[PDB]
């Protein structure tokens, strides 16, 4: 239970540079760091937004070694702010799909990662759905590339309830550690 996260942001690629170490979230780290090309997570995942108020490109790292910003496939070195993902345990991880918004439409539910959702489920978006697990990811283009969604233990509603601007989701999968 008791376990401690950390994460080391450095500016330059290589680890090099002025480095930021956190081990908490943190809402605005420019004033430890000015930009980061590389970074280190010691222990737990972390979730690293590009502008500050985790705003912009969204991205989730677990635990590892990133020598360079292209290894967390960021689209650039800018990063405002950080908050740690928490992950929860506890046995099978389940989630159902909607078709249509507020749960309406026809419904899947799977246990298994999905790499295309119009392959498996013939669908082309996704506007609500219920996953109960604590810690769920979405990617925008097929094989979890694109712009990511975190997902929590909650019940999304509607497409804009999950930080997307629209309600394209191609792939989904479950964060395990």
């Amino acid at each position: 239970s008791k376990t401690g996260g950390k994460i080391s942001f450095y500016e330059d690629r290589n680890f090099q540079g002025r480095r930021y170490d956190c081990d908490c979230d943190c809402a605005d780290f420019r004033s430890y760091l000015s930009r980061c090309n590389s970074i280190r997570v010691e222990g737990g995942t972390w979730a690293v937004y590009e502008r500050p108020n985790f705003s912009g490109h969204m991205y989730i790292l677990p635990q590892g070694e990133y020598p360079e910003y292209q290894r967390w496939m960021g689209l650039n070195d800018r990063l405002g702010s950080c908050r740690a993902v928490h992950l929860s345990s506890g046995g099978q991880a389940k989630i159902q799909v909607f078709e249509k918004g507020d749960f309406n439409g026809q419904m899947y539910e799977t246990t298994e990662d999905c790499p295309s959702i119009m392959e498996q489920f013939h669908l082309r978006e996704i506007h609500s759905c219920k996953v109960v697990e604590g810690t769920w990811i979405f990617y925008e283009l097929p094989n979890y590339r694109g712009r990511q969604y975190l997902l929590d233990k909650k019940e999304y509603r509607k497409p804009v309830d999950w930080g997307a601007a629209s309600p394209a989701i191609q792939s989904f999968r479950r964060i395990v550690e």
